């Protein structure tokens, strides 16, 4: 009963969670994933100054409203070419990554490791943080709230 969570630098707060390395993250799981590392959905606005921090990824993922992609440099594959937070406009699907936004992180670039889900509730999953670095911190618990998410 095991959990991935791939997550990056944050970046004014803003950082990109991928569990299970596949899209497989529902809205409301993400908001409870969110709040496991004390965060929650970004708005747009503070994603759009994460971007301005050097934040991108290639990876959909929801934040409060949208799902999204914020890029810096365009990629033919990343986006469709395109910078800025690029919102995603059509899917027939609901399952993506998500951002967190933790108020608490630094203000601008932060590239240091995750070694904490601070909180996660008392549960079964054996969670696993794993870093851009490869570094891991692993913990028992549950984050998800919602029975159709688990
Ligand atoms: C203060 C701070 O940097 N908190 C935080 C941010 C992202 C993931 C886990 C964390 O504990």
């Amino acid at each position: 009963n095991q959990i991935d969570l791939n997550v990056t630098c944050r970046y004014a707060g803003v950082f990109h969670v991928e569990k299970n390395g596949r899209y497989s993250i529902s809205r409301t799981e993400a908001a409870d994933l969110c709040q496991a590392f004390n965060s929650t959905l970004p708005t747009m606005d503070q994603m759009k100054l994460a971007l301005s921090k050097g934040f991108e990824t290639c990876r959909y993922g929801f934040i409060e409203g949208n799902v999204v992609i914020p890029r810096i440099h365009p990629n033919a594959i990343c986006a469709a070419n395109h910078t800025g937070v690029y919102i995603l406009v059509t899917s027939n699907t609901s399952h993506y990554d998500t951002y967190c936004f933790n108020a608490s992180a630094p203000p601008e670039e932060d590239c240091t490791s995750v070694t904490d889900l601070p909180n996660s509730f008392d549960g079964p999953v054996t969670i696993t943080i794993v870093n851009r670095d490869g570094t891991r911190y692993s913990k028992k618990g549950e984050y998800r709230t919602h029975q159709e998410d688990i």
